[PDB]
This record gives C-alpha cells, structure tokens and sequence, in this order.
C-alpha cells in the first residue's frame, strides 16, 4: 500500500516524503540533488535522503537517474552502501517527476578519520581490507567505481568501512582543474586519457588511499594535471617501451616521451618505517601499467591481510546487466524504465 506523504520546504525545494521519515535536515546540495539527514522511524536508522534534481529534464539526466537507481538497487555487500528505500509522491507514470533515494547516513568519511585518530598499521590493515573486500564484490559485477577517495568511504565508530557515492556522471573539466582532491586519487591513464580504462583504475585509487593512511599525507597532491603526473612518475618511474605502445592517445604518448627517463623509487625509503608487507603491497598497486596491477581478489590474499583474510567471507556480486549504457532512448522511455524500477523496489 502507498504510505501517506507530507510536504515541507527545504531551501527553495518542497520535499514530499512518507511519514516514516522524520526530522529532515540538509547536509549538502549540488547539480546532482540536495541531500537531507533524517530518522526513519520505521527502522530506527539514521538515513540520507536524496531528492534528485530535475531527474527527467535532458536525455542525459533521465539516463543518469536510471543509472544511479539500477546501481544502488544492485549493491548488496557489507562494505558498500546499498539502497534502503526509493520513492515518489506520484501515483502513476503520468505524475512521476520526482525521485527520492534513501541510504544509510554517513557519520564520518575517511578524511574525518585520518585527521583524528593516529592510524596504526592494524587500522590500515582493516580499513584497506574492507575497501578491497567491497571492490572485489563490485568489480565482479563488472562495475567500476572510478572515483574512490577518502570522502567516498564511510567509517563508523568501530572502524567499519563502506564504499559509497559511485562515479555516475563525468566530472566537469573545472572539477578536475587545479589543486583538488577530486583528481589526486585518479589513475594516470584516466586522468590524462591514455587509453580506454577498466576496473583497474580503482586499484590505483586504493593505492593512493592506503599510502595516505600510512603517512597521513596526500600521496600525489598535484597542483594540476601535469604537476601530478610528475609527482606520480617521480615515484613509480617513467614508462618503458611496452607501456608506451599501449597508450592510444598519440598526443599523450608523445608528451610523455618528452620527459627525462626516471627510475622507480625505493618505496622502503619513501614510506619510512611502514610494515614491509604494506610496502610490498603498495608496489603491486601503484604500478604504472594497469595490466600489471594487483587485482582486488589477488590483494585480499596478500600476506599483509593474513589477519583479516577469509576466502569464505569475501562474496562476489550477482550478474549486473548494464546493457542499457550502450542503449539510445528518449526521455519518456528512460523515465518509464526508471519508474518500473521504483515500483518494483523491495527493502532489505
Ligand atoms: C554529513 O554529510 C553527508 C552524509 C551523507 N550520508 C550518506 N550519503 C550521502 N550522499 C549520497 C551520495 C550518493 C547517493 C545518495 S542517495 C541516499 C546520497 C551523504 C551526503 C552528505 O553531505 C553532502
């Protein structure tokens, strides 16, 4: 049955939610859609409620909406934020114009963590293990988060981590410009468009993240795209002939060849005092050639995680059909597909 809804204005926006959600309080608004913290009286959970902005304006917006609902509906793993609820005040496709997504509410992201506690090696072990446990699950559904950063990792009091806020759009050039954390964790091949990327870009992100946890500092705080590439190549060394071939972009490849050849540095001396196993793992993750990076599944079996590794409790995901990504449709067609997904939802 259709629950009853109530209305209220939350910053030039009239929110219409089911009675079960009480005490809505904003936390941030963007080109995506404003988000409110709220208490779901039906479950006793602190929840984040996102009201998508003009979900079915452009063909682009209509697809993004569908994309995000399909993705959130699929994620069902302890280390990934799934969907708790999705709803709309509309009573038919005809009325359907607004979409609200509900998920667990993030108390503190990983940054929040790196600036308070003094992460011990064990903490690093447990935090990175969880990210890799969730990535394995994600990459197995052939889903690429492609935007892993401290701010996209929720961590509770018990240091339990969940991966959220997947890459569902395409950051504007401006977003990625300058001295910004929105680019420091990006693999080089994606940041400079060397070639068509794959799930391996996330492992590079995990690498940058893990280094920051151990040193408490950003690994590659480039002031811009170029500076960051230099910061990266100074550590992992310039690319050899084999990697150069794999770089499709002739411009990008030609640019790299203009740089003086540098050798990969000794990570033991960069991460002074870091657990030798941690050092070794960082070397297998921060490999310039994505084909040779360690995979999430391979990393979970690494000696550094011996303490937490358990082959029987690192589940893969159900097949995720995203054939729609390559499909061209109209706004109304994307809206109905979206609608059906809303009317077919089932809480956990
Ligand atoms: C305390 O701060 C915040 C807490 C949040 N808790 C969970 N998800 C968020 N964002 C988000 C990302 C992707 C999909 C959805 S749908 C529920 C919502 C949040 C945003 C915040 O700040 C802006």
């Amino acid at each position: 049955e259709r629950p009853t809804f109530y209305r209220q204005e939350l910053n030039k926006t009239i929110w219409e939610v089911p009675e079960r959600y009480q005490n809505l309080s904003p936390v941030g608004s963007g080109a995506y859609g404003s988000v409110c913290a709220a208490f779901d009286t039906k479950t006793g959970l602190r929840v984040a409620v996102k009201k998508l902005s003009r979900p079915f304006q452009s063909i682009i917006h209509a697809k993004r909406t569908y994309r995000e609902l399909r993705l959130l509906k699929h994620m069902k793993h302890e280390n990934v934020i799934g969907l708790l609820d999705v709803f709309t005040p509309a009573r038919s496709l005809e009325e359907f114009n607004d979409v609200y997504l509900v998920t667990h509410l993030m108390g503190a992201d990983l940054n929040n963590i790196v600036k308070c506690q003094k992460l011990t090696d064990d903490h690093v072990q447990f935090l990175i293990y969880q990210i890799l446990r969730g990535l394995k699950y994600i990459h197995s559904a052939d889903i690429i988060h492609r935007d892993l950063k401290p701010s996209n990792l929720a961590v509770n009091e018990d240091c339990e981590l969940k991966i959220l806020d997947f890459g569902l759009a395409r950051h504007t050039d401006d977003e990625m410009t300058g001295y910004v954390a929105t680019r420091w964790y990006r693999a080089p091949e994606i940041m400079l468009n060397w070639m068509h990327y794959n799930q391996t870009v996330d492992i590079w992100s995990v690498g940058c993240i893990m280094a920051e946890l151990l040193t408490g500092r950003t690994l590659f705080p480039g002031t811009d795209h170029i500076d960051q590439l230099k910061l990266i190549l100074r550590l992992v060394g310039t690319p050899g002939a084999e990697l150069l071939k794999k770089i499709s972009s002739e411009s990008a490849r030609n640019y790299i060849q203009s740089l003086t050849q540098m050798p990969k540095m000794n990570f033991a001396n960069v991460f002074i005092g870091a657990n030798p196993l941690a050092v070794d793992l960082l070397e297998k993750m921060l490999v310039l050639d994505s084909d040779k990076r360690i995979t999430a599944a391979q990393a979970l079996a690494h000696a550094y995680f011996a303490q937490y590794h358990d082959p029987d409790d690192e589940p893969v995901a159900d097949p995720y059909d995203q054939s729609f990504e390559s499909r061209d449709l109209l706004i109304d067609e994307w809206k109905s597909l979206t609608y059906d997904e809303v009317i077919s939802f089932v809480p956990p």
